């Protein structure tokens, strides 16, 4: 039952669909209209973010949805998902799978990771738990801590991983983990998600190069100069 | 004053805008958001079609608008701002630059091209109008008749310029037209839009690679297999 849901996204394309306030379409009804596109464009999955855009999607998409909750707390640069009340929120909207930042950075609730995700699996045990990571360290770590799936969701994006890439870091994350490692963050061309997949990746997350137009002008304006 | 137009969008991006109602984001809110999207990574202009997208548009960028109306009549294959009806209704709303398809083909008013453009140039003295071709021929009889400028639009979508690509009959163009050419029509990388400049256009139409999730999406989809 958490099998038909992992088989439903093998090989295949998962897009998020984010847009937070600064952003030029933020909106839930532009984001569900966002998941509609990478449907029907054949995509095979949703990531997003907050109750009220993953509410909106599901009025759009029945394809499976990997949902957040981003908050920054000003103890923390953990902010995916980070304590157990967007848990509870996410868990009371209802998503097929959870994602939580699993670095091993300091929680805003200054709560350990290891008892973090056992209080959820106990508390939720029949709900698919997604780690986003930065290291291949911490991807092995969730791995032993009980979570479900791991993404490299974070790669680059921590003070340890600084320019770290994507693909070179999934193919040394893929030939250790054994559960499924979801390739995510700066795959933004059809070719590498060629890769990704041919790396060992059990699929892909695209976001960017997708859902934010602006970041996709960006690219055309600048090597228009 | 038109000269003003012009240089505003001298060796930049304009980014078309559009979802017609089969789509995945057909709504005239979305189109103005996309257009802020397209404004904030840079673009210069936006192309645009039907009078409520315009008008959102408007709220949101204060950049200037090719205007556009489809409408499909059973006469004709003519359908871009075909009649004299659609170039009212954009007079009325207001649009920098009117776009009109200025292929050789049968209109639906059975109206020559030559009097159509006569009849809106005598009526419309101070607007700017471009001329959606698909072949040098048509480029350079556009030029002749008083158009303001032409756009590569149409390439590969009339039967006589089958499988023409967009780059080769733009530096045919080129060559030969004196007014602005605009690169348009499945400028679809930000490679193929750099080179849209070092052929010799004024400016380069970006839509669907920005503004059409799917279809970026279908790409994605279609290298992962
Ligand atoms: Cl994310
Ligand atoms: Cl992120
Ligand atoms: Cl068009
Ligand atoms: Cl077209």
């Amino acid at each position: 039952f958490m099998n038909k849901i992992l088989e439903s996204i093998r090989g295949k394309l998962i897009v998020s669909c984010q847009a937070l306030e600064d952003e030029p379409l933020h909106s839930s009804f532009i984001m569900g209209r966002m998941a509609y596109a990478a449907y029907s464009g054949g995509a095979a999955g949703i990531r997003a973010n907050t109750v009220e855009d993953i509410k909106e999607i599901k009025k759009n998409v029945s394809l499976p949805i990997i949902g957040i909750i981003k908050k920054v707390y000003n103890n923390s640069d953990v902010y995916i998902t980070p304590t157990i009340k967007e848990v509870e929120d996410l868990i009371n909207e209802g998503v097929q799978i959870i994602a939580i930042d699993a670095t091993k950075r300091e929680r805003p609730d200054r709560k350990d990771l290891k008892n973090f995700i056992a209080e959820i699996k106990e508390k939720y045990p029949n709900q698919l738990f997604m780690a986003d990571i930065s290291s291949v360290d911490e991807a092995l770590y969730a791995e032993k801590i009980g979570f479900d799936i791991v993404g490299t969701t974070l790669v680059g994006y921590t003070d340890y991983t600084k320019n770290y890439k994507a693909l070179e870091e999934l193919k040394k994350v893929v030939k250790v983990v054994k559960i499924p490692v979801i390739a995510e963050g700066n795959i933004d061309t059809p070719l590498k998600a060629k890769k990704a997949l041919e790396i060992g990746a059990f699929a892909v997350v695209v976001g960017g190069a997708i859902t934010r137009p602006q970041q996709i002008t960006k690219k055309f304006v600048d090597e228009m100069k």
